[PDB]
C-alpha cells in the first residue's frame, strides 16, 4: 500500500448491454463499501463510448468529474480518460475507451479483476495471475449458478457472484472476508479447460 497503489479493475463481456453494467458498479453500496475495503481507485474499461452513462450517474448524485491526462505508465488509460468524483472524493473512478494493450496494463496494475459475464476477460485474469470475481447472468440456470460457485469457491482463487447490483459487492466483501487469492497457476491450457470450459461455460 505504501510502495504501490491499490486498484480495482472492472471489465464486461458482450453477454449483456454495458450501460446496464454501469449501474452495477456505480451503485450506492458498491461505491460506499469499496472505499472501506481499500478500493478507492476504480477503473472501468469499455470498447465503445459509454462515457455518458458514467457522467449521468455522477449527475444523479451531484458529484464532480473531469477529463484528465491519466498516465498510461501508472494506470494504462489514455489522455482521453475521465476521472469521476464519488463519495465526496473518497472514490475516484477512471473511465476510458481501451484499444490495444492498455487494458492489459491496467490489469497488471490492478489488484482484483471483475468480469461481468465475460469470456476472454476470465482467461486474462487467470493468465495474469490475478484474483477474479465473476458475475453471472440471469439467463444462467439457478442450479448452474450455484454449481459454478461451488467449484470456484472450492478453487479459492475465483469468486462467483449473482446477477444483481448487490451480488458483486457481496463478493467484493468476500474477497477479503472469504478465501480469495491470486490465481497461482500460469499454465494457459490448464485453467482454460479446468475453470472456463468445464465449470463456467
Amino acid at each position: 500500500g505504501i510502495i504501490e497503489e491499490k486498484a480495482l479493475f472492472v471489465t464486461c463481456g458482450a453477454t449483456v448491454p454495458f450501460p446496464k453494467l454501469v449501474s452495477c458498479v456505480l451503485s450506492d453500496e458498491f461505491c460506499q463499501e469499496l472505499i472501506q475495503y481499500g478500493f478507492v481507485r476504480l477503473i472501468i474499461q469499455f470498447g465503445r463510448n459509454y462515457s455518458s452513462e458514467f457522467e449521468h450517474l455522477v449527475q444523479e448524485r451531484g458529484g464532480q468529474r473531469e477529463s484528465q491526462k491519466i498516465p498510461i505508465d501508472q494506470f494504462g488509460c489514455g489522455d482521453t480518460a475521465r476521472q469521476y468524483v464519488l463519495m465526496n472524493g473518497k472514490l475516484k473512478v477512471i473511465g476510458f475507451d481501451f484499444s490495444t494493450k492498455m487494458q492489459s496494463i491496467i490489469r497488471d496494475y490492478s489488484d482484483l479483476v471483475i468480469s461481468h459475464a465475460g469470456t476472454g476477460s476470465i482467461l486474462d485474469s487467470l493468465r495474469l495471475n490475478k484474483p477474479l470475481i465473476v458475475c453471472v447472468n440471469d439467463s444462467l440456470m439457478d442450479n448452474h449458478q450455484q454449481q459454478i460457485a461451488d467449484k470456484f469457491v472450492e478453487l479459492g482463487y475465483v469468486w462467483s457472484c449473482a446477477p444483481t447490483e448487490t451480488g458483486l459487492i457481496a463478493g467484493l466483501r468476500a474477497s477479503q472476508t472469504e478465501k480469495l487469492k491470486p490465481f497461482p497457476v500460469s499454465h494457459n491450457p490448464s485453467f482454460e479447460r479446468l475453470l472456463v470450459e468445464t465449470i463456467y461455460s
